[PDB]
């Protein structure tokens, strides 16, 4: 099994597997079910930009994600990610399709790792940022049908040359270098994460969303996770 | 008198004011009434560090107390600064004698504060870092008997010839720009500072501590802030 | 008088002062009269990005003046700033126009100073980043005509309601802090700025300049250096 | 073979394959023969920093070795890395010893690149440091002899129990992901690098030096490059 620490960014609601009437935004840990969500209106063609921030001290984890001149949505969860997580892990992106479909487009993404110890002023540190991806990102772990390159963005779900968007979907893109999240003797462990994104979908209602998961090393995709299972869990309990 | 907002490391219990029976760390708003206290195994003699976090989006602000292989104290609370602080401030340091002495010596500081936009790439920050003070630090501004030099350190309390602390003392360091700690568009706001301490004494009991605070750009030691006051507040009512 | 070091986004050519016979960019070493230039293709009303940069193990000042789908002037001179600049120093924006005139809007400005000491890795540092100036900025110095809050922009020179520009304007930001560009103890000693502007001329000839510059912590605009002398100089010498 | 651009602290004299008489810091360029070198004043047994430096805008690379309060080495060449390296690449560190041996340590590690292209405002970046080598460094790409978590060091070579060094060993450092040190559209690309060392040999006559060096994502240590070779290049033609 895989463990899953996620901010998800759904798009369509599944009120079965307890999902809200509305797009929303969602800490998921270990569990396709949100912990805590918040709702959020989703903007068709309009880019978005959403910021993850988290810290050992205060141990919550929080994620505000807005649109220019519009309002912004948050939400926070008390976690304590050292007993939720290997020391050593990988950080991604994940989008996908199922029924109904719409752009998973990645513009932008940055990450912060750090990792301050009791031994005064020793710290370990990482930090990336894209600003435009490659045709051959040779960084990144793409996963999938995640595919970079075009128009210097990330597709992380099928897309055509109409400029259409696929169904039944599931792309992931993740930083090639594992992430040392967590340590004993760190007496302060904090990351930060920030996108840009873009989804437009041409039905009636886009589907599933993008998510930002923190993960071991090896992770594949689930088997059938596509639609609204966002290509992380591999069943929806 | 003016507005001040700041993390305490008072060395010496005040009872009447609300001091605990033991040194520890402190959450002050407006007041030298903690909101928050948490005990603190004060090492005399040893070189200690602080860390300080906050950010609008939980909208708490922490603080944490180590020392090389031993424990750590930590305290947060829920602040929103937006309600507390001017738009326009100064950040810097304090610490404060009486009666009783010790050592308020700073080994290096360091400070980051950015406020990032609901527009795109749109993120205004100022980060400053010393780690070796000079006889004449043009970018602060010393008050009280607070001085520069000594062993490349900044001493906020006066210190005899040969090293022994003296009573009845208080000083403080401000950085000599104004910070924007806050904005009304900002979508995320959010500063975090660090610095490593050496508080030494002879006698029974060090006082009083040392303490961060963020007050308006016009601002010195209040009349009488000696002591218990650590040199922030007029009054302890 | 004052001391100053500065790159020139030059408009327009003052021949009779040593100005090559076309726009371009220039490194002045104390005088308007460039130690150094290289022709710059100007692009009317289009925002274009100034890169400088600079370390004490080249001597070397480098600037690089870009426009998007166009190549870029770069312009480079050997230049011992140790034994030219005090110790500390102010860093700033200046612009002007003349007879003829133009609009030298900022949009960004970004600027970052290193001081690596000889000891292990106690290094020191300053950082500060716009990318949005508000009305009011009480963290910069305006000098001359330069005014803030315009749209979230900078406008170093004259401008009418109507967006037009204005002739014999002159005007200078100036980061509040002071800056130690140099220490004598330090093994490597480096900063770089980059600013990305807006100049649109209506009259088919753009005048005068922008140019980014080093002084003493006390400068100030000279007097009649409105037009050919930036704002920066009080004589063609 | 492999692609190489390293700076060589060359401990030990070839003057059978061009070294001067005296321990040196070269640069190499595809060739373990530098292209320039400079004196060193190896300090046997005291910890040393040096940061190597390059940007595309004046091309060119630069290097700085020290020891706390004494001589500065420097020591720099002329050259177009794109024209030389390919567009992606490995950074890491590399040392050896011989029939001499010598105890290669390293303390702390520190690296960051930056591509800013044509684009305004859109940049790329990566940076990592360390300042303590875990046990199971999961981020870096040891290779011959290389060991972490000794001492929360960085073992590059064979260390007997007693702390004393082995001769006749190779070993590297490489860290996980690669690096994209160039790229056409990119009007400055740059990168920094900082590193502290701990080089000690029990008598008077240590061999055979360290290196950082920049290579081709699948660089092996080559066969028979100890001593003398580094560990870098196949052969020392
Ligand atoms: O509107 N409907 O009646 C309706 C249509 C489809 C539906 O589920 C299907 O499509 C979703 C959107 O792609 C996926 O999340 C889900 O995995 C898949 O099973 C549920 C209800
Ligand atoms: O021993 N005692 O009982 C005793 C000693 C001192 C005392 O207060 C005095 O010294 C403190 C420590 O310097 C200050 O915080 C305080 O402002 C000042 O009034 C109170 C009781
Ligand atoms: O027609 N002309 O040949 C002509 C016209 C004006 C002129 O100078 C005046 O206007 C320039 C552009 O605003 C300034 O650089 C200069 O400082 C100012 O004195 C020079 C030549
Ligand atoms: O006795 N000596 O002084 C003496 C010692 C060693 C020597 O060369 C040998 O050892 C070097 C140092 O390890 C290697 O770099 C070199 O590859 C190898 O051939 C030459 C003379
Ligand atoms: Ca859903
Ligand atoms: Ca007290
Ligand atoms: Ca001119
Ligand atoms: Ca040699
Ligand atoms: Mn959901
Ligand atoms: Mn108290
Ligand atoms: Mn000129
Ligand atoms: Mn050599």
């Amino acid at each position: 099994a895989d463990t899953i620490v996620a901010v998800e960014l759904d798009t369509y609601p599944n009120t079965d597997i307890g999902d809200p009437s509305y797009p929303h935004i969602g800490i998921d840990i270990k569990s396709v079910r949100s912990k805590k969500t918040a709702k959020w209106n989703m903007q068709n063609g309009k880019v978005g930009t959403a910021h993850i921030i988290y810290n050992s001290v205060d141990k919550r984890l929080s994620a505000v994600v807005s649109y220019p001149n519009a309002d912004s949505a948050t939400v926070s969860y008390d976690v304590d990610l050292d007993n939720v997580l290997p020391e050593w892990v990988r950080v991604g992106l994940s989008a996908s399709t199922g029924l109904y479909k719409e752009t998973n487009t990645i513009l932008s993404w940055s990450f912060t790792s750090k990792l301050k110890s009791n031994s005064t002023h020793e710290t370990n540190a990482l930090h990336f940022m894209f600003n435009q991806f490659s045709k051959d990102q040779k960084d990144l772990i793409l996963q999938g049908d995640a595919t970079t390159g075009t128009d210097g963005n990330l597709e992380l779900t099928r897309v055509s040359s109409n400029g259409s968007p696929q169904g039944s979907s599931v792309g992931r893109a993740l930083f090639y270098a594992p992430v040392h999240i967590w340590e004993s003797s760190a007496v302060v462990a904090s990351f930060e994460a920030t996108f840009t994104f873009l989804i437009k979908s041409p039905d009636s209602h886009p589907a599933d969303g993008i998510a930002f998961f923190i993960s071991n090393i090896d992770s594949s995709i689930p088997s059938g996770s596509t639609g609204r299972l966002l290509g992380l869990f591999p069943d929806a309990n």
